[PDB]
């Protein structure tokens, strides 16, 4: 009797070598985002991605950046923000970003979450049993379940 899968190398396990490798790989985030759901923290997630399209974008190019920048800002970072992320505005990016804002300047807060989450739900994600729910598959040899379809409540 045949053990484990022989489709595509262990990217479940990969999720766990290092973060880059939860990002990089689609599955790895299809499941770290409705983690963050399970408690409401999606916006940290949320923010990250946002920043890396708005630091991709040129600082040459304002247009783009003023309206991500702002966006983004008032989004995350704002007096009345829906959900403000552990992220601290006292940055006063607003008068930058608002006037103008920076493609790098960002690259300071974006960090800021992605090692906070590697150490806060990039943690608990693999303590928590929905990560194994693909370790048993790649263990196993089973297809992968559906993040989403995954009761939030617990066993």
């Amino acid at each position: 009797g045949s053990s484990g899968s022989s489709g595509r190398e262990r990217r479940v396990a990969s999720w766990a070598v290092s973060f880059e490798r939860l990002l990089q790989d689609p599955v790895g985030v299809r499941y770290f985002s409705d983690f963050l759901r399970k408690e409401f923290s999606e916006e940290n997630i949320l923010f990250w991605q946002a920043c890396e399209y708005f630091n991709h974008v040129p600082a040459h190019d304002k247009k783009e950046l003023s309206y991500r920048a702002r966006e983004i800002f008032s989004k995350f970072l704002c007096s009345k923000a829906t959900t403000p992320v552990n992220i601290d505005s006292q940055a006063q990016l607003a008068d930058d970003v608002l006037r103008a804002p920076h493609p790098d300047m960002f690259k300071e807060q974006q960090l800021q979450i992605f090692n906070l989450m590697k150490f806060d739900s990039y943690t608990r994600f693999l303590k928590s049993p929905l990560y194994q729910e693909c370790i048993l598959a790649e263990v196993e040899g089973r297809a992968l379940p559906d993040s989403q379809q995954v009761p939030s409540s617990p066993a």
